[PDB]
DNA sequence: AAAAATGCGAT
DNA sequence: CTAGATCGCATTTTT
DNA sequence: AAAAATGCGAT
DNA sequence: CTAGATCGCATTTTT
């Protein structure tokens, strides 16, 4: 679109390797970040270092939106980047200015906020509502039918760990480890190491 | 402030006597709230109908926003009213209007939208890394540092049901009744019916 | 060759 | 009862 | 006088 | 093991 070049136009690049962390914790917030291209991972910690994912976030996604609204806040999480990654960066103050000029780029980050709210909200249930199996269910489920999932004769393949499929629905990677078993128990996967074959 | 009667000033004034609907779950969404006077209630349902508040919502905010920003969006959890309530309506297709005329107003909700998704995430952890017991404890203490919060010699007195609470921590009835009974049992709390004083 | 991720499995 | 968290390390899977 | 909320407590 | 969900109703607490 063309408001995107205009905005893109007065913003640092930046690029972060995979691993790494772009928005620290309960640190002053006061740069606005959109993903330009990669994915991040937003988690939040227990005093332990158990660590929770709230979100993944990719092209076209705003990041460190939450401090943009009321004076001296504090960043709500940790961001990490999943991939490489090349975000555009820019500073709280400047935005502000962008958007009086074109309040439409903030309807775009409003937009996004309210769907955030609605995924989280929709986490919120998965929590109360759903047994750890139906949770794992439901993520691979989410995850086989993700653009960078592989497409595998026996239905979709996704790589990834025990540990981090248990930092998304919130139980221990054992306990991820036991439920993957009895899903391939149940021939409606089949996993081998970080490898998985959703079924179809 | 100024921009306010300007808002309320183009909006339908209604009113919700408590335990009444606002929001249906589900519904086709083409309205705006702004609760003027009273609270109410956020929650989603699962399969059974055992709910499961979100949020509460009082004087000064907005409700039904989050079907603002995408065309043919649905209303995504129910909204009930606590207390009567004076709710100003009024139409996406208006609001729309408003916020160019005034873009600021815009700044408002977004606002809102943020601390909503602050405190939902801070709400994930919750139910991720702490159990029952810390939950409730958490509750009782924001519940009684809350305005509508009864002053009592031995600290604050708030009234609530084992039944509510339950729906706010995401537990049965049953586990809070037991709970409160051992906060009580360690001198915390002291419980009689629908009343609870928190010590202080 | 390491660093990460896993599973034990009886409590 | 049913569903999950633990624990200290050696064994196995990945960068 | 009802409607709502509770607790049983052994599984 | 430790922490929670169940169940059908009579008893108790609130509008
Ligand atoms: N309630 C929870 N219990 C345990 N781990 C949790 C919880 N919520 C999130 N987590 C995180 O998810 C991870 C899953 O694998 P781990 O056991 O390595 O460590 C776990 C924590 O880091
Ligand atoms: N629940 C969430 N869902 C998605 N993204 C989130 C969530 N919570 C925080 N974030 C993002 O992570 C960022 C962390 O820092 P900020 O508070 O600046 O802004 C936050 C959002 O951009
Ligand atoms: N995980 C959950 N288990 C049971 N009830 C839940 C859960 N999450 C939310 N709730 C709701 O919270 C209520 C607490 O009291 P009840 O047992 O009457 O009914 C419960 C449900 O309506
Ligand atoms: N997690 C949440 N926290 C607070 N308010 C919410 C949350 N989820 C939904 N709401 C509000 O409840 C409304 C239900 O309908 P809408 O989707 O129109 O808009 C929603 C918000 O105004």
């Amino acid at each position: 679109d063309p408001t995107l070049e205009w905005f893109l136009s007065h913003c640092h690049i930046h690029k972060y390797p995979s691993k790494s962390t772009l928005i620290h914790q309960g640190e002053k917030a006061e740069t606005l970040y959109y993903i330009v291209k990669g994915s991040v991972a937003v988690l939040i910690k227990d005093e332990e270092g158990k660590e929770m994912i709230l979100s993944y976030l990719n092209q076209g996604d705003f990041i460190g939106e939450l401090g943009l609204f009321e004076e001296g806040q504090e960043r709500s999480a940790w961001v990490r980047a999943k991939t490489a990654c090349e975000v555009a960066e820019i500073s709280y103050k400047k935005f502000r200015q962008l958007i009086q000029v074109n309040p439409d780029i903030l309807m775009r980050l409003s937009a996004q906020m309210a769907r955030r709210l609605q995924v989280t909200s929709e986490k919120v249930g998965n929590l109360a509502f759903l047994d750890v199996t139906g949770r794992i269910a439901q993520t691979l489920l989410n995850l086989a039918k993700q653009p960078d999932a592989m497409t595998h004769p026996d239905g979709m393949q996704i790589k990834i760990t025990r540990q981090e499929i248990g930092q998304i629905v919130g139980c221990s990677r054992e306990t991820v480890g036991r439920i993957l078993k009895m899903l391939e128990d149940q021939n409606l996967i089949s996993a081998h190491g970080k490898t998985i074959v959703v079924y179809g």
